[PDB]
Parts: structure tokens; C-alpha cells; sequence
């Protein structure tokens, strides 16, 4: 196939320039054996050769003086198993170290690392190692620092990484230190920006609506200095809110879009309005974004730019496209809507001096939207003390100017929001002839049975209809969490629906449908049960095995107590044997060799037996401890907003709410166990360590049953 090429066309159809192609024709003997080498890899490599591949059969042609190995490396280059110019040069060096004939296959792999893989992560940290250990100089020098160095010690740690790989993670984490110069199926690929048909970074200009400006081109020009191509997304949560399961589909896409195309997601607080901090919430939110799996790049905070925003503010005014309104709340057309520039200057600085009473003045935009709605307000006044700026400003920029212009100057690639005003967004930016990100609307998530309204949840933690707001019938991401869910259950929800164009509510039960294809393959196995009674057995002779998990024993084995006077829970031979019913899950079938009752049936005997009724649960030694039982919190698992029309959302407060299940009995293993710890009690559900449990007082939490009907 290959073989019948002359060779200027051979040698650039294996990834040579034809500049070094004209020089290789020249050499009668490296071109001789680059053909030959060729000729043996096509033969085992069937589709025809990649480029890469080529550069590694010119570099063994190039060098291999020892000949009578050719056939022997080639094979290992075809099979892409020597695939770096390392392994290459450690083969190299392997063979001309042995010219002993046969040649020991487990010692030559071994040698040059074949199976040995390297990940990103290791070579950031390398870089990054070798950053800091030459931070202060890098600083100074800029970029007039020998980038070379840090190559050099990037390298020095990692034998067998991909040198281009390892520059492009330097180069990227140069330019974040100095900055710019100035001379179903899986997620992460759900999420690709190809699968997705996102814009490339730097050519937003490919995008619906995108307006190229005069400037648009040196604007993404400059833009690329900044971010080098890179992919750049924000999560933009309320330092006061209150993550719910909908946030988890914007955590997913904003921090898994970046993942998935190496980018960066700044976790980007929106503080533009001035609160008493409560560092519950707060700290619950970085939490979330931790437990999910997810490292922001950088934390953020949109008061960290008010100075740029009110100069910006103030070059709309010049512009001629914003005006100081003096009309109050709850559309009419403003008196003031044309009042000269110099004197909406005036008035944006006396706002800005605390002149104006709160709702006496605003800055509003001089436009009508595509919606109908006019002239949308920039800045309000308001004395409120502000947690990080204190009392810097008493004038504020509204969320809607704030979170477009912050996009631009963190230079955002793709802005990612729920469903919308994107005409307006655009409007913005090309007005300040500023930078210009590109919006995506992807669909809201809102699940049946579930009401989230931070206002509205705040509502039953006051009245004791929850214990507080991680209460595991909310579906706040916390409470989730204290339910018993693990990470990678929502994080697969996501990945069975999780597109654009949803606005899909979904029902409950479908996403503890993954929690179980989870649970079922991480959560390990204990006995226990609520309703407990004593019996004894007949007289057996005076510790059993228990599996780690049944479907496979490949982990370990927890010892757990073979002695007399176990129990078991009711829902039992209950005397008056009626049809449908059965006999253990361990030792025998314990003959019922005697009855007992009370005034109740008090107590059982029974008799042993080895060598077939049915297979029930037992504890013999059991531990006392809680057990918590919850049901669906609304009476209509469907919108309590009144769509129903139940005339209030309190109303439908479902009386089923939380049994308590006391100290009942529990297993042995289940005893080193500390929070969030999952487990399979055998033949009742899935349960999970309560974070008040401790050695002394166990707590247990009900997560969700085996099936449905």
C-alpha cells in the first residue's frame, strides 16, 4: 500500500516536513531503513499510519545503529506501546546496553515503561512544583525568565510524559502567575464542547446574535493574550443562598464543562447586594461544590469589582446610554430620561456621596428591550453595611448589569444560565466597546414533591415541621447529603437528562433510582433491625462470617456474634400461621421448638439445625442505637405552588412526616463507622451514619428502599 510510494511522498506522509524530507532523501541509509521500518509497521498496523507514529519510525530509523533489532522495536511502535520520544530513547539505550540475541521481554517493557501511564494532574503538580520554587525570580523577570528550567524540573520528576503536554502545562501556568505579554452514557463526554457545538475560545464570532463590532476583532485579540484559548467558565451563587438540586445541574455544566475541555471555573459569589453575612449557608456552598467533586479555580467575589463597574457606569452616562431617574417603584415613561449628560453626572456622583435617600435616585440604561421593558435600572442607593466593602459604597449595581460585565472582566468564554434577556446582555457589552462572552440558556430542573424557596424553606424550620434545613425530606443539596446520597449518585442523575433544552421537572423517585445502582456496589452489609424480639435456641455448643458484600467476597469479612439469645424482627411465625409466610440468613433454620406469650408474645425458643423454609435477618450481641424513618413530605408528590390550587403550601404539610424508630438493635461492624457512612442493612433498605452518631450514640438515617411498586 505504503510501500509503493516514492520516498519524498513516503516521508511526508509520516510527518516530516518536506524540507526535512528533501534533507532524509539525501542519506542513501536512514532513507533506506525508514522505508523498511515503514513497510514492517503497515503490516502489522492495518489502518494506515498516524502521523505521530511516523515521527517515533524516523527517530528509531534515525538512531538504531544496532540493526538487528529493527523488526523487534517496530512491533512496539506499531502497537502503540513505545509511544513517547522517552520510551523511544530508553529502548534506544536497552538495546544498544544488551546485544545479547534474546532479549527478555518483561525486563525490556518494564524498562521503558510501557504500560506506564501519566495523568494531567501530575504533570500540573509537577509544573506547579516547580512554579513555586522559582516564584519570587519568575515574578521579577516576567517573562524574560528562561522558561527552560522549569521544563527541566517538570521533566526530572516525570520520566515518561509527553513533552509538548508538559510545555503546554507550563506555558498555561506561566501565564496565570505574570499574566499577559505586553511587546445514557458518561459526562465528560456529554459535556465536550465538540458534542455540544460550543464556540472554539476566541471565536465567539461564530455564535446566534454575537454582533461584530468595529472592535470585535482586536478585542478577541487582546482577549486571547489574556486567557490563552483557554475555556473559562463562572458558577455565580448568593453568598446567602441556599443550593438546591436544580444547582447541581449549573455546578455540573459551569465546573464539568471546563473539566471536560481543560478550562477553569471561578466560583463567583455574587455579593452586589449588602447583607448581614450568616456563614452558614456560606461555607455550606464551597461545601457543595467540594462534595460534588469539583475545585473552583479561583473564589471571586462581585464586590471585588464595584471600582470597575462605577467607572464603567460612568462612561455609559457619557456615551450618552444611561441617566439618573428620579421615578420610585413598582411601565411609565421617566421625565428624566433625556436630561442633559453633565447632569446625570452630577447626580451619579452626589448618589455616590450618600446625597439621595435609598429610592430617591437610580442610574438606569437609556433603551427598550427586546420584551418591551424600558430603561433598566444600573445602580440603587442603599445604607445597609456591606460585609466585604463595609461602608466604601452606598450606591449598588443591580444583578443584571453586574453579572454581564463581571463575565467580561474575568473574560469569561461561555456564561452559562437559565432561562432569556440575551439581546440585553449583548447590548451591554458592545456598548462599552468592552469584551463580549458568549450565553448559553440550558433548561431548568425543578422535581415534583419539592418546594426550595430559600424565604419558603426558612418558613417550616420555624414552625418544627423540619429539625433544621438539612431535614432529609428537603431536597436541598445539604440534605441530600444528610439523607445519605453520595456524590456520584446526583452527579449520574445529571448525566441521564442533563441537556440544554429541558425545563424538565422530574419526578423523585427516579433519581434515587440511581442511588441504589450506586449504593448496591459501594454501601458494605450489616444486620440489624427495629422491632426486636428475644428468643433462644434449643442448646447449641458454647463468631460467624459475614461477607463484606454478597455479589462479591474479593473484599473482607466482618466477624459478628455466634452465641445463644439472638433476635429478630417482628413480622414472624406470629402464632395464628397464616398463608404467605417462612421459616435464617446464617447458621440454620432454628427449629421452633418452643412458644411463648404474655398477657403480647413475650419472648420464643427454638432449637438448632445445619444441613429449607427461608433466610431471615438476625443480631446475637447486638448494639442499641437510633434509627430514623422518613416519608415523602407533601401530600401531593406534585407542584404544592397552586397549580393543584391547595390555597397554601402549609396546608399540604403531609402529617406522615418522621417516625422515630429508638434504640433498636444493630450489628458489630457497624461500630468504627463515623458520618456519612453508607450500608445495606440485609433485607430492609439503605441507611446512612447521621452526622450526630459517634462511638458512644450511634444515629442511622433512612435513604431509600430496595424497589417501588
Amino acid at each position: 500500500h505504503m510501500a509503493a510510494l516514492d520516498s519524498l511522498s513516503l516521508f511526508t506522509s509520516l510527518g516530516l516536513s518536506e524540507q526535512k524530507a528533501r534533507e532524509t532523501l539525501k542519506n542513501s541509509a536512514l532513507s533506506a531503513q525508514l522505508r523498511e521500518a515503514a513497510t514492517q509497521a503497515q503490516q502489522t498496523l492495518v489502518s494506515t499510519i498516524d502521523k505521530a507514529t511516523g515521527i517515533l519510525l524516523y527517530g528509531l530509523a534515525s538512531r538504531l545503529r544496532d540493526t538487528r533489532r529493527l523488526s523487534f522495536l517496530v512491533s512496539y511502535i506499531a502497537s502503540k506501546k513505545i509511544h513517547t520520544e522517552p520510551q523511544l530513547s530508553a529502548a534506544l539505550e536497552y538495546v544498544r546496553s544488551h546485544p545479547l540475541d534474546p532479549i527478555d521481554t518483561v525486563d525490556f517493557e518494564r524498562e521503558c515503561g510501557v504500560g506506564v501511564i501519566v495523568t494531567p494532574e501530575q504533570i500540573e503538580e509537577a509544573v506547579e512544583a516547580a512554579i513555586n520554587r522559582h516564584r519570587p525570580q519568575l515574578l521579577v523577570e516576567r517573562y524574560h525568565f528562561n522558561m527552560g528550567l522549569l521544563m527541566g524540573e517538570a521533566r526530572a520528576v516525570l520520566k515518561w510524559a509527553d513533552g509538548k503536554m508538559i510545555k503546554n502545562e507550563v506555558d498555561m501556568q506561566v501565564l496565570h502567575l505574570l499574566g499577559p505579554k505586553l511587546e445514557t452514557l458518561s459526562l465528560m463526554e456529554q459535556l465536550r464542547g465538540e458534542a455540544l457545538k460550543f464556540h472554539k475560545p476566541g471565536e465567539n464570532y461564530k455564535t446566534p446574535g454575537y454582533v461584530v463590532t468595529p472592535h470585535t476583532m482586536n478585542l478577541l485579540k487582546q482577549h486571547l493574550e489574556i486567557t490563552g484559548g483557554q475555556v473559562r467558565t463562572r458558577f455565580p451563587p448568593e453568598p446567602n443562598g441556599i443550593l438546591h438540586i436544580g444547582h447541581a445541574k449549573a455546578i455540573n455544566f459551569n465546573f464539568g464543562y471546563a473539566k471536560a475541555n481543560n478550562g477553569i471555573c471561578f466560583l463567583r459569589f455574587d455579593d452586589t447586594n449588602p447583607e448581614k453575612e450568616e456563614a452558614k449557608f456560606f461555607t455550606a456552598i464551597c461545601d457543595m461544590v467540594a462534595w460534588l467533586g469539583y475545585t473552583p479555580y479561583k473564589v471571586t467575589y462581585a464586590s471585588d469589582y464595584f471600582d470597575q463597574l462605577y467607572a464603567w457606569a460612568v462612561e455609559l452616562i457619557r456615551r450618552g446610554l444611561a441617566y439618573v431617574c428620579h421615578q420610585r417603584g413598582e411601565t411609565l415613561p421617566s421625565p428624566w430620561r433625556d436630561r442633559p449628560m453633565e447632569e446625570s453626572l452630577l447626580l451619579f456622583e452626589a448618589m455616590r456621596k450618600g446625597k439621595f435617600s435609598e429610592g430617591e435616585a437610580t442610574l438606569r440604561m437609556k433603551l427598550v428591550m427586546e420584551d418591551g421593558k424600558m430603561d433598566p435600572v444600573a445602580y440603587r442607593v442603599k445604607y445597609t453595611p456591606h460585609h466585604r466593602t463595609g461602608d466604601k459604597w452606598c450606591i449598588y449595581p443591580t444583578y443584571d448589569y453586574t453579572h454581564c460585565l463581571c463575565d467580561s472582566i474575568e473574560h469569561i468564554t461561555h456564561s452559562l444560565c437559565t432561562k432569556a434577556r440575551r439581546s440585553s446582555y449583548f447590548w451591554l457589552c458592545n456598548a462599552l466597546d468592552v469584551y463580549c462572552p458568549v450565553q448559553w440558556e440550558y433548561g431548568r430542573l425543578n422535581l415534583h414533591y419539592a418546594v426550595v424557596s430559600k424565604r419558603k424553606i426558612l418558613q417550616l424550620v420555624a414552625t418544627g415541621a423540619v429539625r433544621d434545613w438539612d431535614d432529609p425530606r428537603l431536597f436541598t443539596l445539604t440534605a441530600l447529603r444528610r439523607r445519605g446520597f453520595p456524590p456520584e449518585a446526583i452527579n449520574n442523575f445529571c448525566a441521564r437528562v442533563g441537556v440544554t433544552v429541558a425545563q424538565t421537572t422530574m419526578e423523585p423517585h427516579l433519581l434515587e433510582a440511581c442511588v441504589r445502582d450506586v449504593l448496591n456496589d459501594t454501601a458494605p452489609r450489616a444486620m440489624a433491625v427495629l422491632e426486636s424480639l428475644r428468643v433462644i435456641i434449643t442448646n447449641f455448643p458454647a463468631d460467624i462470617q459475614v461477607p463484606n458484600f454478597p455479589a462479591d467476597e474479593t473484599k473482607g469479612f466482618h466477624q459478628v456474634p455466634f452465641a445463644p439469645i439472638v433476635f429478630i424482627e417482628r413480622t414472624d411465625f406470629k402464632e395464628e400461621p397464616e398463608p404467605g409466610f417462612k421459616r435464617r440468613h446464617t447458621g440454620y433454620v432454628i427449629e421452633l421448638q418452643h412458644v411463648v406469650k404474655g398477657p403480647c408474645v413475650e419472648s420464643l425458643e427454638v432449637t438448632c439445625r445445619r444441613a429449607p423454609k427461608a433466610f431471615i435477618h438476625w443480631v446475637s450481641q447486638p448494639l442499641m442505637c437510633e434509627v430514623r424513618l422518613y416519608e415523602r413530605l407533601f401530600q401531593h408528590k406534585n407542584p404544592e405552588d397552586p397549580t393543584e390550587v391547595p390555597g397554601g403550601f402549609l396546608s399540604d404539610l403531609n402529617l406522615a412526616s418522621l417516625h422515630v424508630v429508638d434504640a433498636a438493635l444493630v450489628d458489630c461492624s457497624v461500630a468504627l463507622a463515623k458520618p456519612f457512612d453508607k450500608f445495606q442493612f440485609e433485607r430492609l433498605g439503605y441507611f446512612s451514619v447521621d452526622p450526630d452518631s459517634h462511638q458512644g450514640k450511634l444515629v442511622f438515617n433512612r435513604t431509600v428502599t430496595l424497589k417501588e411498586d
